């Protein structure tokens, strides 16, 4: 019936981590999720630690396994993908890659609602976050925050053609202190460029997420009711009324064509 959403998250890792705790909280709503792991920064020191998954999206691209072989269980069972260890283009594949691509995506897409990609990295990284439906910004109150924030939305804008973004506050200490922050990046992008963001609210700071990270576990998953975790259940709805891809639903084929292409 419905074509399979795809949202990017990009920040937002204070150890605090919204692509786990938004898979959760829309599972809870009744929806199948699944995550692509394709945090870069986060690989590339990975692989001085012998940290590298044995097998990757990367291995289902070349044809050596399925994708089911690479699918690793994170907090509270939600499925990943392992997907920053591509040396390939995107845009330079072989007949047999794209098979293997459009493969990997179609098994993905199977019995699936929601696709959440997991980003940090300004590549090989960057296909994914220029093909999903929606991206996801995510900001705090550190000095750094909105000006990375700026950049990426630069970057994309001016290198990738995408012009509409949704912005998260996280850990915010006050609903006014997460309107400021939207507030400063609307201004800024109002001046430079011609792009529209969604001000998707708040996850208030809430002593629960340092408590559940300690525990290694997720937030949403340790503690459900607990302020964040409510605030996430929200996003959650606000995120499954996101439109949806302009497609019957398939098997992610537009995903892979926007991967392949644009």
């Amino acid at each position: 019936m419905h074509p399979v959403q795809v949202i990017a998250v990009t920040g937002g890792k204070g150890k605090t981590n919204v692509s786990v705790n938004l898979a959760l909280a829309l599972a809870d709503l009744g929806r199948r999720v699944m995550l692509l792991d394709a945090d870069l920064g986060l690989a590339n020191v990975d692989v001085l630690l012998g940290l590298t998954p044995k097998r990757t999206l990367a291995d289902v691209i070349e044809g050596r396994c399925e994708l089911r072989d690479v699918l690793l269980l994170g907090p509270g069972g939600v499925r990943i993908v392992p997907a920053a260890s591509g040396t390939q283009s995107m845009v330079h594949l072989s007949p047999m890659q794209h098979a293997g691509l459009i493969q990997a995506f179609s098994d993905i897409s199977d019995n699936l609602d929601v696709l959440v990609v997991d980003t940090a990295a300004g590549d090989s990284v960057v296909s994914f976050v220029r093909a999903a439906q929606e991206v996801l910004l995510v900001v705090c109150d550190e000095p750094t925050s909105i000006t990375d924030a700026y950049a990426l939305i630069k970057l994309l804008n001016r290198d990738h053609g995408m012009t509409r973004f949704r912005v998260l506050a996280n850990m915010a200490h006050s609903p006014q202190e997460g309107r400021n922050l939207f507030a400063k990046l609307t201004k800024v992008t109002d001046r430079f460029l011609d792009v529209a963001l969604q001000y998707v609210g708040v996850i208030p700071y809430d002593e629960s997420v340092r408590k559940a990270v300690q525990k290694q576990r997720a937030v949403y998953e340790a503690f459900p009711r607990s302020k964040a975790s409510l605030a996430f259940k929200a996003v959650a709805q606000k995120v499954d009324s996101w439109p949806l891809p302009a497609n019957p639903r398939g098997h992610l084929e537009f995903f892979v064509e926007r991967l392949v292409q644009h």
